[PDB]
């Protein structure tokens, strides 16, 4: 069975774990341990292909050991998550993309930009700003809410499709 290694990255509090748990368990809860980093799996059918998604939900201290580089390098695609109510989380996207390009040693890594917490009224990052950034990176942009489930399947399935496009090259 086909398997895809997906990694969910971004600033604290943006909703990486809530997104992951929506994908796997189809629900939202008010609280998630902010400290837990681990991998999870879901079996999915995307465009008729059955596959296993192994999802690394990142967390924990900001450290750059060689071991951490090597683990990140096994990721085949990355969700770059920010929250639409947190400008700093959007500003930090650049850094996460640089670290991915560094460990993958490539300017062509499958990535999707994800603007999470789309249900909240307290927007500080404009949709247009995010679209322009994703266009500049050459990657898709998906608006999500882990709370309502808006966009969640689309974000993960779009990342799988980006991985397939890379595999065709
Ligand atoms: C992820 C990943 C990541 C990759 F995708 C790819 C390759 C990587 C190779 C690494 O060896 C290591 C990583 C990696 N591991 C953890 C990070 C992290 N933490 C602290 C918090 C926020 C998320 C979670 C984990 N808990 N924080 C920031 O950056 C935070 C900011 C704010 C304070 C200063 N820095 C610089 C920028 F300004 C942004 N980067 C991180 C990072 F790159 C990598
Ligand atoms: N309204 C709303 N709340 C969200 C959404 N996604 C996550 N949350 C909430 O935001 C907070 C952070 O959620 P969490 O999933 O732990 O984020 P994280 O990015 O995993 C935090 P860490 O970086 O420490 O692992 C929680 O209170 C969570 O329920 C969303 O789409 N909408
Ligand atoms: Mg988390």
């Amino acid at each position: 069975m086909t398997e895809y290694k997906l990694v969910v990255v971004g600033a604290d509090g943006v909703g990486k774990s809530a997104l992951t748990i929506q994908l796997i368990q189809n629900h939202f809860v008010d609280e998630y341990d902010p400290t837990i980093e681990d991998s999870y799996r879901k079996q999915v059918v995307i465009d008729g292909e059955t596959s296993l998604l192994d999802i690394l939900d990142t967390a924990g201290q900001e450290e750059y050991s060689a071991m951490r580089d090597q683990y990140m390098r096994t990721g085949e695609g990355f969700l770059l998550v920010f929250a639409i109510n947190n400008t700093k989380s959007f500003e930090d996207i650049h850094h996460y993309r640089e670290q991915i390009k560094r460990v993958k040693d490539s300017e062509d890594v499958p990535m999707v930009l994800v603007g999470n917490k789309s249900d909240l009224p307290s927007r500080t990052v404009d949709t247009k700003q995010a679209q322009d950034l994703a266009r500049s990176y050459g990657i898709p942009f998906i608006e999500t809410s882990a709370k309502t489930r808006q966009g969640v399947d689309d974000a993960f399935y779009t990342l799988v499709r980006e991985i397939r496009k890379h595999k065709e090259k």
